[PDB]
């Protein structure tokens, strides 16, 4: 009953903005020149749709409307999935009982939605476009230059869309493999939806978000567990990357975290999925890592083509689940079973490792060891979710108390930590 949208985002640096445009007219596309899109965004005083994930316009493309509900989907990495019902209005005026009833968490729309829904904010920006043939896809490019604005608050546009019309998502990828050989595109989780409701609360800073315990649903076999496992560290990447370019220099730590949980688990299901399935990821995580640490600027770093590589290898390994060929009978087999078993073994081989390795004092020697207490932390944190968050969490607290005085060189906290470690006991069957 709901359309599906299937479109890749690129945040595009606006020093690249010339080069990229002469870039897509070599592509053979047909062209179109830009046009105005002027959008007014609605929300209620309680903000009602995006408590949803849900996002309510009226576009207006030179005198001609078009109402616009998207609702709660799937974001990973730049590639954003979300349900869709669009309708064609006679002038600017919402006609919300033209959408569907599974448009609505309810089934109905809420009695008073009309009445109480405002204009939050808005977004005006020019969109440039090629439409391109990819394998037996077609391929909405879109180019678009502007702001929104909530108020006083307003924040530039600039971005690259690469929308499915029809066919496969592997075209999608397939033409991004294409693109991020020059610099100057980052894959965008925000929508502009996102970034309108955030100008409208008076775009405070968005904070660090550490990473918690990964929970995965009750009945899950350990392909689901590895799917969420790496869905949280590329969303962990692409958010800590967001803040750091942004000019939150913390966040730049977080974003070589990112990619450490995504090694780590790598390492994590490796008795299931061989080595070889990650080969060219890993290369390419590698020399991005690299750049990062050497980078003079975030907005280099980020824009790099070392970057962009990489992160375009983690979406598509992650959406084309590019583990599934390598994986032999034996494999299919134990990447079918539970994820709760699965978990409750390896929390025991990650507890082995801490416990042999911590049960002394190291001296000057704790820092030699940071890759390992990495290792294991990450590795808990995507299985401790079966059990009481606040007991699991609890135990892991005294490990990542131990990581960051040893990262800070905290003599008192490390052995005080150390012994809170080795003074408590598992949590896990
Ligand atoms: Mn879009
Ligand atoms: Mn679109």
């Amino acid at each position: 009953a709901m359309a599906q949208e299937i479109e890749l985002k690129f945040i595009v640096n606006h020093s690249a903005v010339e080069a990229l445009r002469d870039h897509l007219n070599t592509l053979g596309g047909e062209h179109h020149d830009p046009v105005q899109l002027l959008n007014i965004y609605y929300e209620t005083p309680d903000n009602w749709l995006r408590g949803h994930d849900m996002g309510l316009r009226i576009r207006g493309e030179n005198g001609r409307y078009e109402m616009t509900m998207k609702v709660a989907g799937r974001v990973t990495g730049g590639l954003h999935q979300r349900p869709e019902y669009n309708v064609a209005l006679s002038e600017p005026t919402l006609d919300l009982a033209q959408l569907p009833t599974e448009v609505w968490p309810n089934g109905e729309l809420p009695a008073d939605l009309a009445s109480r829904v405002q204009p939050l904010f808005s977004t005006d920006f020019y969109r440039e476009k090629w439409l391109v043939a990819v394998d037996d896809s077609r391929i909405e490019i879109a180019l678009d230059q502007g702001e929104v604005k909530a108020g006083e608050f307003a924040e530039p546009i600039c971005e690259l869309e690469l929308e499915l019309l029809s066919g496969d998502t592997r075209a999608v990828l397939k033409l991004a493999n294409q693109l991020v050989s020059q610099t100057g595109l980052r894959q965008g989780s925000l929508s502009k939806a996102a970034r309108g409701y955030h100008l409208a609360q008076g775009n405070p800073a968005r904070e660090i978000k550490p990473t918690t315990i990964l929970h995965v649903a009750a009945k899950a076999d350990v392909e689901q567990g590895l799917e969420a496992a790496f869905e949280l560290a590329l969303a962990q990447w692409q958010y800590h990357e967001e803040l750091w370019v942004r000019g939150n220099d913390a966040a730049k730590e977080q974003v070589l975290a990112a990619i450490g949980l995504v090694r780590h688990a790598l390492m994590l299901f490796g008795g299931i999925v061989p080595r070889k399935a990650s080969t060219h990821l890993r290369d390419l995580l590698t020399q991005c890592e690299a750049t990062i640490a050497s980078a003079v600027s975030a907005v280099t770093a980020v824009y790099s083509t070392e970057t962009a590589m990489a992160k375009l290898a983690l979406t598509e390994w992650l959406v084309s689940k590019a583990w599934q060929p390598f994986l032999d009978a034996k494999a299919q087999g134990k990447i079918s079973d539970s994820f709760k078993r699965f978990a409750d073994i390896h929390l025991s081989r990650h507890a082995a490792e801490l416990k042999s390795v911590f049960c002394q004092p190291l001296g000057d020697r704790y820092h030699d060891q940071l890759p390992r207490l990495t290792r294991d932390i990450d590795s808990i944190l995507l299985l401790a979710g079966y059990y009481d968050p606040v007991v699991a969490q609890a135990w892991l607290e005294n490990w990542q108390g131990l990581r960051h005085a040893i990262a800070t060189g905290q003599r008192i906290e490390i052995e005080h930590f150390r012994n809170e470690a080795n003074n408590q006991e598992p949590f896990w069957l």
